């Protein structure tokens, strides 16, 4: 199975991921978790990614095309991905078409988690993430069993640097503007599938394993 996910900032594509790759056992590729592994190693990537993630900018095709051209080619991949938040240009869209065709994966579904621009900054601000794991709560609408630290393994929760008022802002603005050419270009390929992402998180996912059980 071979997976997009897109959506605007704080849809719910990481919620919805990890869904996907406990049913089905693909590896989970973010470019975002890739960056701040980066960031958190203290890598020449997490270096050049930092500037751009700090204001909510979009790092740059380059550098983003080539770790995912890597990643993918990693041997728990053989077997099928999901990718979450790659491509989120048009360019790297044509990129990834190429890249899939070399490593003898195309794509299956692309799906876009719709989501209101206005309610997502109450999205990301209510946002926890954990320390240990990368996987998220929302104080409101997905909390943790207790507070501060994650239900499966004890990490401490805190707010993404990029979650504040201000990043949230340009964010939405840098990949607002993305959101149409993105999806003129998969709905010409014929990848796409919206998914009304602005309800229960189970009912979002009921809707997306309908989609995916419809692949072999
Ligand atoms: N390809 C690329 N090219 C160039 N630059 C790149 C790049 N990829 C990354 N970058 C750089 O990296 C930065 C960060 O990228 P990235 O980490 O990918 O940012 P993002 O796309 O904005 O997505 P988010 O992680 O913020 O949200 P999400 O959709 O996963 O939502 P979640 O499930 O957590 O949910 C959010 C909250 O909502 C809650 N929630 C989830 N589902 C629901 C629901 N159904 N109902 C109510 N609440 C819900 C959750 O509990 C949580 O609190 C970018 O800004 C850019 O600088
Ligand atoms: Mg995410
Ligand atoms: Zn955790």
């Amino acid at each position: 199975m071979n997976l997009v996910l897109m959506g605007l900032p704080g849809a719910g594509k990481g919620t919805q991921g990890e869904r996907i790759v406990e049913d089905y056992g693909i590896p989970h590729i973010s470019t975002g978790d890739m960056f701040r592994a980066a960031m958190k190693e203290e890598t020449p990537l997490g270096l050049e990614a930092k500037s751009y993630i700090d204001k909510g900018e979009l790092v740059p095709d380059e550098v983003t095309i080539g770790i995912v051209k890597e990643r993918l080619g990693k041997d728990d991949c053989e077997r099928g991905f999901l990718l979450d938040g790659f491509p989120r240009t048009v360019a790297q869209a044509e990129a990834l078409e190429e890249i899939l065709e070399e490593y003898g994966k195309p794509i299956d579904y692309v799906i876009n988690i719709e989501v209101d621009k206005d309610v997502l900054m109450e999205r990301l601000t209510g946002r926890r993430i954990c320390s240990v794991c990368g996987t998220t709560y929302h104080l409101v609408f997905n909390p943790p069993k207790t507070p501060g630290i994650c239900d499966k393994d004890g990490g401490e929760l805190y707010q993404r640097a990029d979650d504040n008022e201000e990043t949230v802002s340009k964010r939405l603005e840098v990949n607002m503007k993305q959101t149409q050419p993105l999806l003129d270009f998969y709905s010409e390929k014929g990848y796409l599938a919206n998914v009304n992402g602005q309800r229960d998180i189970q009912d979002v996912y009921a809707d997306v394993k309908d989609l995916l059980g419809r692949l072999k």
